[PDB]
């Protein structure tokens, strides 16, 4: 194979329209340092090891934790970003960077389906970590995080997973469906900059950025498992194997919106008119200890340049009448900006934090 | 079809076949209360496993037989192997299903621990080179046990070896596997891994397999000197290999590490397993807010009284390790030997 490596440095952050790697850990951190010069360090010393992550003294400790040394890089990037916490915590705003919050970075309305747990949502700092293997997002992150002990605390960490099709077939969720049908292409620069990239009028740092929406969404896979194949097909649009949506032929031939249920998932999305880059993974944290279910789900990833516009229209779209509700539960939400490209010789959000 | 694993042999695959990347460990209490559930369990159970496995029209009204997740992907090396704990033969004193006559001659639970992370009636190890893969097997093999048994934890892991064919690092950093001998040495894995006497004949091509949870440190093992890190194992940390000595492959010379290091205890008790361990991460740990984290240590020994209860001894009162490490759960199960084609997984145990 030829090196597995995503450039780090450039106009735009990687992990967001980069192709979708197979593993993620995905951790949100609050800051407990009190001064604005030690998260500077924090993010110059991210910014180095991260540059060195995605590319003598015995009886000190080793300065790399070790466990990914014989590994590829496997195509690793790290994506980072600010809660609305980071800007302004307990009614008071915090680091001095009030004239450089974000327009549309607030947490995501209340919606009356959600049994949101607050200790999995939120976060100053969210560190998005992805690899097509797991051991080495495991080891970037731990490093990552290493470097914020002293000045954060870690609110939670969440890891997933999502297999490609062997022949680049588009990935299959933990409910059997293709999952990202609905994107557009990641390589049309033109439609990543209408969906994704905020382009003009927010501050420079965001500029060439975009913002992240988290949502954990728990599956019940054994009553979805119990479910007929048309019950299952009915709740999306689309047929199982094919992906097709009903009607037609191939997965990729257009939604016909009048030959699939109305309160479906992609009719219920498709009629919006918002377009967001879906980028989530699937998750199982082993068995429920309340219920003794098994705990699965959707690490929930999307990134748009609006969120007021194009995310918010959606949560309460399907909120409402979407046939998935009977098989998913929302737990945890978060809403991040994410930083423009760092340029070389600079560090990741060097334009927010620096006078 | 390149990345498939024989599932029919004289063993059951996953023990001595080579080590794959990911891994879902699962525990089982059988429920139901005839004999005849039981077998049918087993039955099924080996169907869908040779099914799974080899890689390879209904109604649309009704449930799909599959779930549906792996229908893109490789078989990737998926083996799935079956174990059974004391608790299988006789619980409470009672004889469940008239199999405590033919119960393993070295099944009891290790002396000394939490009971819900160990024991069980049944143990499912899965394992395949994609996580999703071996997630799609466990599921859909639990999905054939509701109403016969209940689910009692399921655990995952990870593993993943060098691309030079280096030996694989468990979480501390350090090569992890050294000291087992060759998977593929025959007459080696029939005195280490393999009954074929002094059990009920069920046990005979099969193992004891041995399973135990511990939590690694992370946070403090990261702020530890090398010289440290080094001297709880005996070995050095980039080469593997035993101090004094060039290579990982080297022999170990014991008057040159600390006779309190981990490989030191283990070694020095004369005694021998096969080590099929893999690492795990699960969030974060409440009581310190640092990453839990840790092994899910898996042997498979002929004898665990003879081999491995010894080391339990050597090292709980005298390794290193246990400065950085925690033991979270415990359990011992016995091992079928291999199905033929034809048969079902233990039927020579369940048929009498
Ligand atoms: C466990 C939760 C979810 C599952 C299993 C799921 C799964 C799916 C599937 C199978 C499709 C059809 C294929 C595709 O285009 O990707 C789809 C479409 C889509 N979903 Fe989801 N989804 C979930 C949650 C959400 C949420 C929370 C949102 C937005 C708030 C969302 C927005 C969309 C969009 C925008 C599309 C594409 C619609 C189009 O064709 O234009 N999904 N989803
Ligand atoms: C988190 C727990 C553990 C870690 C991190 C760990 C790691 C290691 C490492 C790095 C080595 C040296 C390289 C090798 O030969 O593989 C080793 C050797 C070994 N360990 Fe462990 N191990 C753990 C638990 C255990 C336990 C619980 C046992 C037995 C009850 C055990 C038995 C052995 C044996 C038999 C050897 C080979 C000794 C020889 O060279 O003859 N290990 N382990
Ligand atoms: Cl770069
Ligand atoms: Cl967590
Ligand atoms: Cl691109
Ligand atoms: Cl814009
Ligand atoms: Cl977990
Ligand atoms: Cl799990
Ligand atoms: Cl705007
Ligand atoms: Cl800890
Ligand atoms: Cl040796
Ligand atoms: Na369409
Ligand atoms: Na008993
Ligand atoms: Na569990
Ligand atoms: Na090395
Ligand atoms: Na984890
Ligand atoms: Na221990
Ligand atoms: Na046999
Ligand atoms: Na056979």
């Amino acid at each position: 194979m030829e090196e597995q490596i995503v450039p780090f440095y450039g106009k735009h952050q990687a992990g967001i329209t980069t192709a979708h790697q197979t593993y993620v850990y995905f951790a949100a951190l609050d800051v407990t340092a009190k001064e604005k010069s030690d998260i500077i360090t924090l993010f110059r010393n991210w910014t180095s090891l991260t540059q060195m992550l995605t590319s003598r003294n015995q009886y000190l400790p080793p300065q790399d934790t070790g466990e990914s040394a014989d590994l590829s890089p496997s195509n690793l990037t790290v994506t980072f970003g600010f809660g609305p916490s980071f800007f302004e915590k307990d009614g008071k705003d915090r680091f001095g960077l009030k004239s450089k919050k974000p327009k549309h970075l607030a947490a995501l309305p209340a919606m009356p389906n959600d049994n949101l747990d607050e200790k999995q949502g939120g976060g100053d700092i969210c560190i998005q970590v992805c690899a097509d293997d797991e051991q080495v997002a495991f080891h970037a992150l731990r490093n990552l995080l290493n470097q914020a002990v002293g000045t954060c605390e870690v609110r939670f960490v969440n890891k997933g997973f999502l297999s490609g099709g062997k022949n680049g077939e588009t990935p299959r969720n933990l409910f059997g469906f293709k999952d990202g049908t609905g994107n557009q292409s990641t390589e049309d620069d033109s439609l990543m900059n209408s969906i994704v990239w905020v382009q003009s009028g927010e501050p420079d740092w965001m500029t060439g950025g975009t913002y992240m929406a988290f949502r954990k969404i728990k599956m019940f896979l054994e009553i979805w498992d119990r479910s007929s194949l048309k019950d299952q097909e009915d709740t999306f649009g689309r047929r199982k194997s094919s992906g097709a949506p009903f009607g037609q032929k191939k997965e990729t031939d257009p939604v016909k919106l009048n030959q699939i249920p109305s309160n479906s998932h992609v009719s219920l999305a498709k009629s919006t008119g918002k377009q967001i880059l879906r980028r989530a993974f699937s998750y199982t944290e082993g068995l429920d200890p309340k219920t003794g279910y098994m705990d699965a789900g959707l690490l929930f990833i999307s990134f748009q340049k609006n969120p007021d516009n194009q995310f918010i229209p959606m949560l309460k779209a399907l909120s409402a009448k979407d046939a998935l509700n009977e098989y998913t539960q929302t737990i945890g939400s978060a809403l991040y900006a994410c930083p423009g490209g760092c340029k070389k010789g600079e560090y990741i959000a060097q334009r927010l934090l620096e006078s």
